[PDB]
């Protein structure tokens, strides 16, 4: 098309920045509040929604079909606990989950147990904690209101299931510690937080306090365990042994992960509860690393432990003298989960962002694997007089998979004990995978591609999807904009973990960041070589998309290889790194970009800045920038200032400019789910238009 378009206006605006007159010829959108800025903002939605009103009928269509993947039925894990089953469930319609009991395994219709949504008429609170109890009679849960401690709390039984005159007041961040028939240590704080005589706005809560509580009798019938008199700026939580008859405490200090270790005795049945709290034994008095209780045997205990290890690994330790031995040092990945059960430690390792399972026995510590698909925990139930034991899977196309089996062959005991439904999936038929390829100068990069079972050749749409950075990972979760992707197109999803992100952790932000971060966005461009030379798809028609940082990659990989990629798509990314700290809190990530002053890291950035690097008679992909007209997370001047200049630099080569904005009244408030949904639906109806997917007919 040669069609005119609004004319961006040019001003003689340059702030002359490090001794450099760098033209600003767009100083008119750094603020909102100007006239100019609303009207070309307005422009430019029209021109995107021109572009759009011919194939307006099948982006109608494809944005109806990721609605419906809006309300999905979602269950949990399983927990067979007295000869029944106890799981999650949820509908869709309402806003809390429900949890209920079932016969056996193959139950048809279960019994409902617990309904958070019923007791309030709000009906807000939720099971913010639970814990059940050797005897199993009742079900201590804490249902917290509205995050203030201004809380209804509420017990319902099992062998009869109404609602005993107990409660537990004045307690937040609790952890529920049951023994036997007597009761539970819960936290709390003198004075209960009482009014009249009250300040501080609830500021830091100090003095945590955990105290015992037996059931049936009031409140006050209750003897103090522990309160840490001399740091009340402290928070601590306990539990108790598998002998219920010592309790162990945890403490922390502030958010700090560095733990202390102290055991105690619990005084026995034959004498109720103690006046005193007993002899704590001191076994770790000290701040190194997070600690956490795992089981015992009657001389040992066993702990996951981050001391003198950042990847957690596993050791026991002794109290009657002291000495030590570890159990699992740490592997080549981090830690998600752990447990153990009868003879054997059972554990789930994030290798390459995707957990996988092992057991371990207690002569062989080797880590004999199971063949879990790809994909990563996302709950775990294991109790070590049970036998059973289950855990929950989340993928890409695995929106969510509860599996179950035993401890003593683990091989063919596993098995679906629960699958979640949403309408048109077949799961099988969506082979996912990983694969390495080298990097532009030689260490391995991985790759998460999901795929049909053969199905796609050099003519099926190729995506990519990168954020990578700030030491967060995109770990593969199920996303219903995924899902319309796979099914309903026939393209494939290809997710690179450039180097950046927390994918291996502080080494992996050492790979990627700062003055060593530009080869980042260098390892991500041979991605896209490798994919093609591979076989799948073909460079003639690729497409690329991320947020935040990621759009800021798909961005700078237009640096490196211009012409090879054909459509790509940034979202509330970072546009311009020289108004990078002078604005909103985008100066809090200085650790991964720097100030625009510093010599050194100026001279880094000042090669990249994507404002900076747009140069016309080059041939560029079809480039999409969508953002949110007053979004503080990252203001969007500087998307409106990348959209404006290559608008008005390079009008007749590869392109074209989309624009895609989110232009409203009332921002300050929350987000519902129509413009979330809208939105997505355009990007997803752009992408499946350029990039010549082909619908399922």
């Amino acid at each position: 098309m040669r069609s005119v378009y609004p004319l961006a206006r040019r001003s003689m605006a340059a702030y002359t920045m490090h001794n450099m007159t760098v033209p600003e010829p767009y100083d008119y959108l750094e603020d909102p509040e100007n006239p100019e800025t609303k009207t070309f903002v307005n422009e430019q939605n029209a021109f995107f929604e021109e572009y759009f009103a011919s194939e307006a009928e099948l982006r109608k269509k494809i944005f109806e079909s990721i609605s419906n993947s809006q309300d999905y039925p979602r269950t949990s894990n399983p927990s067979y606990i007295n000869g029944h089953y106890y799981y999650y469930h949820n509908s869709g319609l309402q806003n809390q989950s429900v949890l209920m009991r079932a016969m056996s395994l193959t139950d048809t219709a279960p019994s409902i147990f617990l309904d958070p949504n019923s007791m309030s008429s709000d009906g807000t609170t939720a099971l913010k904690a639970t814990a059940w109890s050797e005897d199993e009679s009742m079900l201590a849960y804490s249902l917290s209101d509205k995050g203030s401690d201004w809380q209804r709390i509420h017990v319902r039984r099992a062998d009869t299931v109404e609602d005993t005159s107990d409660v537990i007041e004045w307690a937040k961040f609790t952890a529920i510690a049951w023994w036997h028939n007597l009761g539970f240590f819960y936290t709390r704080y003198p004075a209960l937080q009482g009014d009249v005589d009250k300040g501080a706005e609830t500021d830091a809560a100090q003095d945590a306090f955990i105290c015992f509580h037996r059931i049936g009798r009031p409140q006050d019938e209750d003897v103090v365990i522990l309160s840490v008199p001399e740091h009340p700026q402290w928070n601590m939580g306990a539990s108790v042994s598998d002998c219920h008859s010592y309790v162990i405490v945890v403490l922390f200090d502030g958010c700090e992960p560095h733990n202390l270790v102290w055991v105690a005795e619990l005084p026995s049945v034959e004498k109720g509860l103690g006046s005193e709290p007993l002899v704590f034994k001191k076994l770790v008095n000290e701040f190194a690393g997070r600690y956490t209780y795992l089981g015992n045997e009657g001389s040992t205990f066993y702990f996951v432990t981050t001391r003198d290890a950042p990847r957690k690994k596993i050791v026991s330790i002794d109290i009657h003298t002291g000495q030590e031995t570890v159990i699992v040092e740490q592997q080549r990945s981090v830690l998600s989960q752990a447990a153990l059960v009868k003879k054997t430690l059972l554990l789930a390792y994030l290798e390459d962002v995707k957990d996988v399972f092992y057991y371990c026995r207690l002569e062989d510590p080797t880590l004999n694997a199971i063949p879990l698909p790809i994909g990563t925990i996302t709950s775990f139930f294991s109790d070590r007089k049970k036998d059973f034991v289950s855990f929950k899977i989340t993928s890409f196309l695995l929106p969510g998979r509860s599996f179950f089996l035993d401890i003593n062959d683990p091989q063919s005991s596993l098995r679906v004990f629960k699958d979640d439904t949403v309408e048109g999936l077949l799961v099988d038929d969506f082979v996912t995978e990983q694969t390495f390829y080298n990097s532009s100068d030689g260490v391995r990069i991985p790759m998460f591609i999901v795929y049909r079972k053969g199905s796609v050749s050099s003519e099926s749409p190729l995506l990519l999807y990168g954020y990578g950075g700030f030491n967060i990972p995109l770990t593969p979760a199920f996303s219903s904009s995924r899902m319309v992707f796979l099914r309903d197109l026939g393209g494939v999803l290809a997710v690179l973990n450039i180097r950046g992100g927390g994918e291996y952790g502080e080494e992996w932000h050492d790979a990627g960041r700062r003055a060593c971060k530009q080869n980042c966005f260098t390892d991500f461009i041979e991605g896209a070589k490798f994919l093609h030379r591979q076989g799948y798809g073909s460079p003639q028609t690729t497409a690329i998309m991320g947020g935040s940082n990621g759009g800021l990659l798909v961005a700078a990989v237009a640096n490196q290889a211009p012409e090879l990629f054909r459509c790509v798509v940034c979202r509330v990314g970072v546009l311009d790194m020289y108004k990078f700290h002078k604005f909103t809190i985008g100066h809090a990530w200085k650790s991964d970009y720097g100030d625009p002053e510093k010599e050194e890291d100026f001279r880094v950035l000042q090669q990249y800045s994507p404002l900076h690097n747009i140069k016309s008679g080059i041939k560029y992909p079809a480039i999409l920038v969508v953002t949110g007209d007053h979004d503080d997370r990252v203001v969007p001047l500087h998307s409106l200032k990348y959209v404006a200049t290559l608008q008005h630099m390079n009008p007749n080569e590869g392109g074209p400019f989309l624009a895609r904005i989110e232009v409203a009244a009332g921002h300050g408030a929350g987000k519902p789910t129509s413009k979330i949904l809208r939105e997505a639906g355009d990007i997803y109806t752009f992408i499946a238009k350029n990039i010549n997917a082909s619908w399922k007919e």
